């Protein structure tokens, strides 16, 4: 019947049940053990999952248990320490969807500071990661998504125009919170944080108007939509110095 | 950079081949092919279309990517050691109705022993398990989480979020469909419109796509009305087709 409604509480017992089954399964190899997600931030609704983290003493330790018991869901993540220091230190196009799990660890169990070294890591990331971020979302994304609604233009299909329009404003929110270093508390609030942010590229609102009220059928705004929010993007790129190499015609 | 200008099939075919001489000039016999996918490996490229190039290396654990842009146009060059690359093509992600139709239209242009065939022998072997255990995890990891997801919206908000949530349900609903067809879409315009015209869909889904395809997506009653049909047209159609887990355990490991 798809997941039920589960009070904070009952999430909580569900929590420290996994806990004491980690620990009784992997014993001295665990490090530590938190909460993260809304039940991090002690903001988890009625629908929401479980997602914790479990840092092993074993190194090169990478695995993940997700489930269902038809009613809730739970995914535990397992890493080395290594391995999840370097991740926390690593800056993706979708950084400020994903990494905002480091800013809301609840340690259920910690041996050494390990979930409080894990936050530090995160918090420390060097600002040149995300300019470097910045320059690959435009190349790797927005530039692309500008020639699919081009194409979409002059040759269709509009059918792809409401879920592109919906992925360019992701992008655009992503882009937004890299230039901030901040990430956004959940990923329902990405585009209500990311218009109420400082220093929005020029259009961008306008478009997420679209993609938040879900008047998407309006294909010719839409795509006019889009044009101005990719031209607003190279005057934004040149005002904060994330100028993107378009030098070479074969960079290597 | 005024974004992407229009492009004829010749003029990119004119880049891949200056690509493919720096390639071979720069890496010589470590080499071992060279190949266009994409749109324009299969020959369908439009006006604004983007170059996507794929290069097989002999070097253990080659592992990179060069994807730039010269302000006019944009070229994606992924080289893989053949173990990576074929270790990568026989892995059935949630995804892979998405990722993996490039292995079956590779252009070639550079071959020194069948690879690019072998690549695509390997992409098209994979063994049924494989996707059914991609179809069962998508259910969880996606499907699942997706419906608390609206659940939470329709008691607590936010809807300004309901729009962008159900066309990530309809593109995971096109990556269930052809996960279980093994049907890779062509690209990411057409998964909708070719997940709707497979056989055998969840009751809802087709629905549910017609509000993402059509862009009517305001009406926030409607859209829940359509996830939770698709949801209840997934329970049906996995149980139908023994997608099952079980899901007994409140602690499965
Ligand atoms: N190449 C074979 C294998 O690919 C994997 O990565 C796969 C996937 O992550 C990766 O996706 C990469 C991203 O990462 C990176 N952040 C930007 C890049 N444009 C995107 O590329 C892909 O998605 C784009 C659509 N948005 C497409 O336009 C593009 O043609 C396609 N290669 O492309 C690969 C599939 O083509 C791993 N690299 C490795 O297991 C092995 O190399
Ligand atoms: N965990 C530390 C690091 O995580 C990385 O993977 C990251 C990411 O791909 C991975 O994403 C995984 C997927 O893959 C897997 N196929 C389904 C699973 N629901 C999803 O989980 C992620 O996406 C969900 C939202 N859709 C979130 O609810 C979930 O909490 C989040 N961990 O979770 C990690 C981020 O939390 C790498 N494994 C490795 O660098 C290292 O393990
Ligand atoms: N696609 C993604 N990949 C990796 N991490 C993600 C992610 N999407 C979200 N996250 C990270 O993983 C955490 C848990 O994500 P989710 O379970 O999907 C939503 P949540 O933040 O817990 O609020 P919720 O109560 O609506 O569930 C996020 O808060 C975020 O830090
Ligand atoms: N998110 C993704 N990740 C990995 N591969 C993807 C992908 N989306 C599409 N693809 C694969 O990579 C190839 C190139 O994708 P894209 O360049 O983004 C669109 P295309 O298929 O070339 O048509 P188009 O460029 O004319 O719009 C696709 O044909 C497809 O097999
Ligand atoms: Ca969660
Ligand atoms: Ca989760
Ligand atoms: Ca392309
Ligand atoms: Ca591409």
């Amino acid at each position: 019947n798809g997941p039920i409604i589960m009070t904070r509480e009952e999430r909580m017992k569900i929590v420290h049940e996994i806990k004491e089954r980690i620990l009784d399964k992997y014993g001295d190899d665990v490090k530590a053990i938190g909460v993260y997600g809304s039940l991090g931030r002690q903001t988890d609704g009625p629908y929401s999952d479980i997602d914790m983290m479990c840092v092993m003493s074993t190194e090169e330790a990478e695995f993940s248990h997700e489930w269902t018991t038809g009613e809730w869901k739970v995914e535990v993540n397992f890493d080395s320490e290594e391995i999840l220091l370097d991740y926390a230190s690593q800056v993706e196009s979708d950084w400020p969807l994903t990494h905002g799990q480091f800013f809301s660890i609840l340690p259920i169990y910690d041996s050494g500071g390990y979930l409080e070294k894990v936050y530090q890591t995160a918090k420390s990331v060097e600002a040149q990661k995300f300019h470097d971020a910045i320059c690959a979302l435009i190349v790797e994304e927005l530039f692309e998504y500008a020639g699919k609604w081009r194409n979409i233009r002059v040759q269709g299909p509009t059918t792809f125009l409401p879920s592109l329009t919906v992925q360019v404003a992701m992008a655009g929110a992503m882009l937004i919170g890299l230039h901030h270093r901040i990430c956004y508390t959940t990923s329902a609030s990405v585009l209500t944080e990311a218009v109420k942010q400082s220093d929005l590229p020029s259009g961008y609102d306008h478009l997420c108007q679209f993609v938040m009220s879900g008047q998407l059928s309006d294909s010719e705004k839409l795509l006019e939509s889009l044009e101005n929010f990719w031209n607003g993007i190279q005057e934004w790129t040149e005002r904060h110095g994330y100028i993107v190499d378009v030098s070479k015609r074969i960079p290597f």
